[PDB]
């Protein structure tokens, strides 16, 4: 799980490992230096290494002669499962079978690296719990680590004696770690997992339990500019220690997989989890490629694209949740190829979508988007009307994100208060194209922003920890770096716009 990526590789370090350590079938996975956003796939083929183009531009993975994913680690699943079906311009089977495991622990929640003994001690003491453990570098003993653990009753600023934080040490010993006696391990990972199986115990009984990390992501609003500061020296090490938890999110997809579905979906193999999707009730297909998305009062329902075939669908679930506002963040068609169909009517005009009938009232023209009331009701019965509002947002530029936060937010604004306007509406409705890019993108900084709002400038926010909780309901919510930055630059001007 995830072993098999290796973030800070050059090309060459890449078919050097896979000729050296590697063997037919072996493969990593790597960022490409050439285009940020962008991946790599190498596997060691026939005494050679192929390596395989991946694109993120920030809808989802394309696997260059191959098909579209929501992470690399479903990628992967993927063909190593449904064999033969990764080949070359030519015929030829590419044969995924062997992970080339990273060593490189920098992606781990749990390390740290250079980091003070005394303030490591202080994060345990102050944010720690029983079980809470960290791995730093040694200032002692350069280029050796240490395992720092907190075990005890309760958390916080204790004085009862009741807690203690332990200190292993862990020497790197041509090229292995190990704490002192017993196996020497390959890498700090293989470690630190050893020894959450079996834990250390001290001489005097104490059992050393490596529970979970320290959390250091989660930090005060109203200092996110300070912490923008840190990370911009640290943006990347957030970023891709968040990638890293995607192989615990590997959940079933069996409705989508279904063949009487796989034309409901833009791309076949980007599809919403069993445990969260949207299930279509009232002889009727109850599939649509969509999940709730619950904060964990207000909830979304992260969305595609409408295809030709699912238009009328997407309308039965827009009834049937009883959502009132939708929240369109794609042209209809971006690069010269189609992200959504026109599921709504022109201005004015009434149409039918099945047993769903909708009505375009009135647009509304504004510098970032257009609003659409929609009157939706169900045929045969005259008192299913509601109105459903429809914000298109027009300015979200083809590649990368917006340079500046301020149409999203003051969108999202208007998008909130819409909905707090309206008693008991259901999840707001939101999609681009595939739906979760810039779905997942738009969700996030509007759960955050929620919590801001009402706790105020002077609350916790974590924003990786945020989108792990997202992510755990459709697959890849927030698609790139680029996106992750977005996210706390929009936090941020969001904070200072309320200070002023």
């Amino acid at each position: 799980s995830r072993r098999w990526f290796h973030p800070n590789i050059t090309g060459v370090e890449a078919e050097n490992l896979l000729l050296t350590r590697g063997v037919d079938g072996s493969f990593l996975a790597r960022p490409s230096k050439s285009n940020p956003g962008d991946f790599t796939l190498s596997v060691r083929r026939n005494g050679a290494v192929t390596h395989i183009k991946i694109q993120n531009t920030g809808d989802y993975y394309d696997l260059y002669g191959g098909e579209k994913f929501a992470t690399l680690a479903e990628l992967v699943q993927y063909y190593m499962e449904h064999h033969g079906q990764l080949k070359e311009k030519n015929g030829d089977v590419i044969e995924l079978k062997y992970p080339l495991n990273c060593a490189d622990p920098t992606s781990e929640r749990w390390f740290h690296g250079h980091l003070s003994g005394k303030e490591a001690e202080k994060l345990l003491t102050e944010k720690g719990k029983h079980g809470s453990f960290l791995v730093r570098e040694s200032q002692s003993h350069p280029g050796d680590f240490v395992l720092s653990v907190r075990t005890g009753d309760d958390k916080g600023e204790s004085n009862d004696g009741k807690s203690k934080v332990t200190h292993v040490m862990i020497r790197c010993q041509e090229l292995k770690y190990d704490v002192g006696g017993g196996e020497r391990f390959d890498s700090l990972t293989d470690l630190v997992e050893h020894y959450k199986k079996n834990p250390m115990v001290e001489t005097l009984g104490t059992v050393l339990q490596l529970k979970q990390p320290l959390n250091t992501t989660r930090i005060n609003a109203a200092e996110i500019e300070s912490r923008v500061r840190e990370l911009s020296k640290g943006f990347w090490e957030e970023f891709e220690t968040l990638q890293q938890q995607e192989c615990k999110l590997l959940y079933s997809r069996k409705e989508g997989q279904r063949q009487e579905n796989k034309n409901k979906n833009r791309c076949k193999n980007i599809l919403p989890f069993d445990h969260t999707r949207v299930v279509l009730h009232d002889p009727v297909s109850d599939y649509i490629n969509a999940n709730i998305i619950m904060p964990e009062k207000k909830s979304y329902i992260a969305t595609q694209g409408c295809l030709q075939n699912t238009v009328n669908d997407f309308w039965r679930m827009v009834f049937q949740e009883n959502s009132r506002v939708i929240v369109m963040t794609t042209k209809e068609v971006e690069r010269g190829k189609s992200k959504c169909v026109k599921y709504w009517p022109d201005e004015y005009a009434l149409k039918e979508y099945g047993v769903m009938r909708v009505r375009n009232v009135k647009e509304s023209a504004a510098h970032d988007y257009t609003l659409r009331e929609l009157k939706l009701s169900k045929v045969g019965q005259g008192n299913t009307e509601r109105t459903v509002w429809q914000y298109h947002f027009r300015t979200w530029p083809d590649h990368g994100v917006p340079s500046d936060p301020g149409g999203v937010l003051d969108f999202l604004e208007e998008v909130h208060h819409k909905q707090e306007s309206i008693m008991d509406a259901g999840p707001v409705v939101v999609h681009c194209s595939a739906g979760i890019g810039r779905t997942g993108t738009f969700i996030v900084i509007d759960i955050l922003i929620d919590i801001i709002r009402e706790k105020g400038v002077d609350c916790d926010i974590d924003v990786p920890k945020t989108i792990q909780m997202v992510r755990s309901q459709r697959s890849g919510m927030v698609q790139t770096e680029a996106q992750y930055r977005f996210i706390y630059m929009a936090v941020q001007h969001y904070i200072e716009t309320l200070q002023r």
